[PDB]
């Protein structure tokens, strides 16, 4: 009846917190053609809430099989809530594909991972900047684990209406506000934000996946020139920075 995608980055204890949350309630199989491990199971204590395993991931691009599956099934809108397991070692750059995730317009909560290592961060002034519940764990001292399935359960397409996305420069925001309006009703509502930034970036699975006309085309080619020229950067690059400008904010705002 809730349906939770686990998601984060490599080693950050996925495949540990996922156990411990489904325990042997686990289904193993792979995805429509593509040879990646599909794995989902229902929570232990409460089965009316299943997670869907996802690949681990650095980040949404179009060339990996793994981020393909991840990416086609957070824009399938199958799931009602978006776990994000967080290394809370290496914080920063894990939130690179945390800021992606966002903006899928799936709620997302976070399992702030491996915090029994890290003996700073301030969990709530994170959450506050970030726009997203924040969920200190340990999936070795078996902490935080009912706490952050609890969360995510109730941190869903229908409990969430004010989903608040990172906002970036001026000249960025700029730009998509362009291709939204441009976009109109080609795109889902809900991801609409993560359909404009990667007709931005010239994504080939997006652009190849939207029937968008000449007009729509267009538009977007214009506003894509002028931002690189109002940057002095390509658009990808200008994605990137505007990534790791927002998540070194945050983490000034919040240690
Ligand atoms: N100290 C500590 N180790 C953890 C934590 N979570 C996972 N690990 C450890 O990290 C290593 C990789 O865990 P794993 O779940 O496979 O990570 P992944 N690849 O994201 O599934 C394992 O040794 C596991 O015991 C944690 O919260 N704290």
């Amino acid at each position: 009846m809730t349906e939770i995608a686990l998601i984060g980055n490599p080693n950050s204890g996925k495949t540990s917190l996922f156990n411990l949350i489904t325990g042997h309630n686990q289904r193993v199989g792979n995805w429509p053609g593509v040879a990646v491990e599909r794995k989902s199971g229902l929570v232990k204590k409460n089965k009316d809430l299943e997670i869907q395993d996802l690949p681990g991931i650095y980040s949404m691009s179009p060339y990996s099989p793994e981020e393909k599956v991840a990416r086609d099934y957070l824009l399938s809108q199958r799931a009602d809530s978006i776990l994000n397991v967080v290394d809370a070692t290496n914080l920063e750059r894990n939130l690179y594909l945390t800021t992606q995730l966002i903006e899928t317009g799936i709620p997302v909560t976070i399992a702030l991972n491996m915090i029994d290592v890290l003996d700073k961060i301030n969990v709530d002034k994170l959450s506050y900047h970030l726009g997203v519940p924040v969920v200190a764990t340990s999936a070795l001292k078996q902490t935080g684990v009912d706490q952050v399935v609890k969360k995510a359960a109730h941190t869903t397409t229908s409990t969430v209406g004010d989903l608040a996305f990172p906002i970036y420069d001026d000249r960025l925001e700029a730009a998509i506000s362009q291709i939204l309006e441009v976009l109109g009703n080609s795109v889902p509502q809900r991801s609409a934000r993560f359909y404009a930034i990667k007709l931005f970036e010239q994504d080939s699975l997006v652009e190849a996946e939207l029937d968008l006309s000449q007009f729509q085309r267009k538009e977007i080619e214009d506003i894509i020139r002028i931002t690189e020229e109002i940057f002095t950067e390509d658009a990808e690059s200008i994605v990137i920075n505007e990534r790791y400008a927002f998540i070194e904010r945050v983490c000034q705002m919040a240690e």
